[PDB]
């Protein structure tokens, strides 16, 4: 302990052993004071927005929190690509997090002149929410994580939560956290804090592709011995009906019996990439996916995991049905299509159906020639069938990771769910890894020397500084396919460029060149 | 461990064992913040030099690396002396590195004024590239270096390196190293760094010159029961073809039988001192010995150890064939002969062919009288062998070390290499002293107390200082000669002079009279 | 992924110098010598450890038709070894790079294992019936197999002596095979799915690299 020693190491290494691989990461943080230690409370009126949909109710928190809930803040690409290319699945097993070399500054302002100098005694509170009794606020992909570059210095997001809103109002059951009510550690730059999670278990997330669909599964040499109505005139004419059957086989793959359906829909809009086959007005909100709760609507976004496009049709993308990460240096609104990466869902098209398609067709009537009680006699007619709900014999795949994308979600604690895969991508878990809060403990300026009851507004301007460290384990599931062909594989390209794709340029800024997903190996359905 | 106890001593004798000289020294070193603790691309573009053969493409580190590959790092004149004078070869044995007393000082800018205030919570980061998977840098001849003199302070160089160009662009094969993503050591004043190294079975060094030449290999007083082709004619006239034969004796050495011949190889072109003697163009680059990798043309440079001149021409030196180092206070470019001290390899002129002759001569066609196919006589004719190979029989001396020059290089990892020693003198080792990389941990200024996701590139300046001490173990072969003579030995003059060799001057800058080599004692062939 | 003319820190100088000027511009009876040091701006003058492996020149020979020279040249006009007078197509000969960075049409003539595809026939098939292979990945250590692996000083430049008053420029030949020197490294052929797995060494009392 002491001023002059460290109290850790940097270690941010990759190690591949039998069927796990160990992720190591430090990266240097800095902690400002947030709301100048204050619990404000928050609304769409206090920031001036006006919309029922948009309407909230919360605090804003003194309070920073550590995310790491994205795959790049644990992953190097060449690390991804070396899962990715050969696994066929993986997921997280244990988390260790430690945090230290953790140094206060005071800031000082004498007229418009700042000096930083370094307060020996300040200390900074830390602690894990590890009971669960705090709103969790990871799981909604927000941008506070980690920086994928290790040389990378970032600031620590400001924690807050919303509880339930009337509008710009509260009510009776609208909760207020007080976070200085758990117990934290204090650290004064002698200190360390060190905190261990084992992650339940969680499925392997698939990273693979299937190399057969759902509607191809037989066999195509032999007949099915099941029959299936084929004809029911004989030609044209009047009064001319029959029932002719016939054997379901390799000739007619469309009326074969099959023992597995794909997985449940909610339709979304297509829009292409080339605007001009798009029509020719405002559709994003009007014309978008959306489901109400308490009277107010949310974009569905994104939804089911459904097949982005189908084959051919690559310039499709479903409004609200896909991951769009933006590219780097990428402004907050209004960029440009080229300005973002929209991801794709093609490698599950062959079990889940094609987000922008209506999941087939159903009877709407009983078709008829003519009986006592009408003489109208009605033909065959079927509506299409929008969204879907799951039925027995539905299989689908789950959404894909990316390299960008999140990690784990929490299970909201309900009575009931359903499948309660993260619809963004993920390990669902009830219990995920903590939340964990930092905040500098504040130092008062200097007391009148009369006595004043009021709560001492005046403080000493300070940040801190220091080095995390995040070591996951993860477990592996090694490919073992039995097919003759080579299969695809991420690559990188080798032809000449003015950078290297997930490097630095000359600036010094490191960019990510497209989202990788985890599904480029096959298996058999 | 603390702030008011120091972390090492002052250390950098010399000591002498039976066959041991064990070597430590140390120094104190400034490291700086680089890159203002980026990872910037840099071609030749971001410097504007434009020539394909100048061409690169690499990335510059905010890290520096601690460089005492050269001999004055380790012994004085006076222990070099002790050494050449008496050993007749030498290799490392072992390394011992360490790290003590730092101190992290922040400076500051009030006004155009400059405070310098030591940071005691500050760290500086430090690790050993111990499983040689980084870029190696070392072995590269770079002006770094800890200082010849023990009481001066260096600064430390600033880590980089280059991969695989297009150009000015990069390719798919380019690779991009984080030094953030190995696990380092971190550092608060009251720690230190220890490091320990065993250096792989090297060969002795040839601390010797050859007494005896390869054509003067046999006995002056006895024939040599092999005979040569002496005549083939019989004097003036036509038709007078004869098949003579006599004894290889002491008369005629230059036909006697041998069995072993001079190693190989590369013509150099002749640059003599005199410049009146050189022709009146410029043809430094132009007519410049070079081999071409991938389209671009590299300077030999210096190529395999080759005699620089034959006996009785001082005045010649190769183009490209010799270390050339400057005096003290030379400056960069285009600097006077005198400016510079050009170094020679006479001493293997016993074995090695001459660099700028040419090997000898090889026939290039059949001599003859007349046959069917022709009428046409042919007298034999010979062509210069300007560049030869690797010969069974062949026998060489590698190039000299010097107490200015480097003393290891790594073995590039590759399938198939010849005699991986290093040609510009050293010890080539496939697992060479690891680099040792340093850097400032980056301390944040201090950030909004709103939250923004960008990287925080507001920074506290500051650089740390320290001691380095470096521990070489060396073996040593110690001369073991019958012969009579006095031998010739390294000496200092006794001639008055204004300064003493190898001292500081009035104004107390060291400099270094000339470049010692360490071929002084002599053997048998 | 690393080149061997590319081996250096692009950021630091290399404590060495090299020739750079001869003369001081136009002139007559100007001849000077000038020394820089090798650094980033110039690599093609620094410092090298290690050189590229050995050559053995081979014709090159477009996949384009048309660029290729109108006459017969697949036996005359081979790199070919004798051996008690009668002669051998080099066929692959060492490993070397078959084309360099941007010529992908080009082959050795008789550097690269040539497989047929399925069913191609005995003789004088097309191009497109047979696949060539290459060997570009090895470019960053081995010279391309079309050129000449640099070049060497052929005589003495010079002003002028007692012995002669001809003044000679330097002058440079070519270099087509180079043999194995100290200081030279370099990749083996690349195995193919379709190619072989071993060899038998011959029984000699000398053999290099086998």
């Amino acid at each position: 302990d002491g001023v002059g020693s460290s109290s850790g190491n940097w270690h941010c290494d990759s190690q591949w052993l039998g069927d796990r691989v160990i992720t190591t990461s430090t990266r240097t943080w800095a902690l400002p004071t947030y709301n100048n230690h204050l619990y404000k409370q928050i609304s769409n009126s206090t920031s001036g927005g006006s919309s029922n949909d948009n309407a909230y109710f919360g605090y804003s928190t003194p309070w920073g929190y550590f995310d790491f809930n994205r795959f790049h803040c644990h992953f190097s690409p060449r690390d991804w690509q070396r899962l990715i290319n050969n696994n066929w699945g993986f997921r997280p097993k244990r988390l260790n997090f430690k945090l230290f070399n953790i140094q206060v500054k005071e800031v000082t302002d004498n007229n418009g002149v700042k000096t930083i100098a370094n307060n020996l005694t300040s200390t900074v509170q830390v602690f894990t929410d590890s009971d669960y009794q705090l709103p969790y606020v990871l799981g909604s992909a927000h941008e506070g994580c980690l920086p994928p570059f290790p040389a990378d210095v970032f600031m620590i997001p400001q924690y807050g939560y919303l509880t339930l809103n009337d509008g710009s109002q509260a009510v009776g059951r609208s909760s207020f956290y007080c976070l200085e009510y758990f117990p934290s550690q204090m650290l004064r730059t002698g200190n360390n804090f060190q905190f261990s999670y084992e992650f339940e278990n969680v499925p392997f997330h698939s990273s693979y592709a299937h190399s057969q669909s759902l509607d191809r599964l037989m066999n195509p040499l032999i007949d099915q011995y099941l029959y299936y109505l084929s004809k029911t005139i004989n030609g044209s004419g009047q009064n001319q009906q029959t029932l002719k059957f016939s054997v379901a086989g390799p000739s007619n793959m469309a009326v074969q019996g099959r023992n597995y359906i794909p997985g449940p829909s909610y339709r979304q809009q297509r829009v292409s990439t080339t605007v001009t086959q798009n029509n020719n007005s405002e559709f994003a909100w009007p014309g978008a996916s959306s489901w109400a709760l308490n009277g107010r609507n949310s974009l569905m976004n994104p939804g089911p995991a459904m097949a982005s496009h189908k084959e051919g049709e690559d310039r499709f993308f479903p409004l609200s049905g896909s991951l769009i990460f933006g590219k780097q240096g990428t402004g907050r609104d209004n960029v440009d299509a080229d300005k973002v990466m929209i991801t794709n869902e093609e490698e599950i098209k062959t079990t889940n159906p094609v987000a922008t398609e209506s999941y087939g067709q159903v009877a709407t009537n009983h078709q008829s020639d003519g009986t006592l009680a009408v003489p109208f006699k009605a033909q065959a007619q079927t509506g299409w069938v929008q969204n879907q709900g799951i039925l027995p014999g539905m299989v689908w795949q789950d959404r894909d990771v990316y390299l960008q994308g999140p990690i784990w979600a929490k299970i909201p604690h309900t009575d009931g769910n359903f499948h309660p895969s993260p619809l963004m991508g993920g390990f669902g878990m009830k219990h995920p890894p903590p939340q964990i809060l930092i905040k500098n403990t504040p130092v008062p300026a200097d007391p009148p020397t009369a006595f004043n009851k009021d709560k001492l507004n005046s403080f000493i301007t300070q940040y801190s500084t220091g080095q995390v460290s995040v070591e996951i384990e993860w477990e592996l599931q090694k490919e073992n396919s039995k097919r003759w062909n080579p299969e695809i594989q991420y690559t990188s390209n080798y032809y000449k460029s003015n950078n290297v794709e997930f490097a630095v340029n000359t600036e010094g800024v490191y960019s990510e060149p497209r989202p990788i997903g985890t599904r480029y190996l096959t298996r058999n359905l």
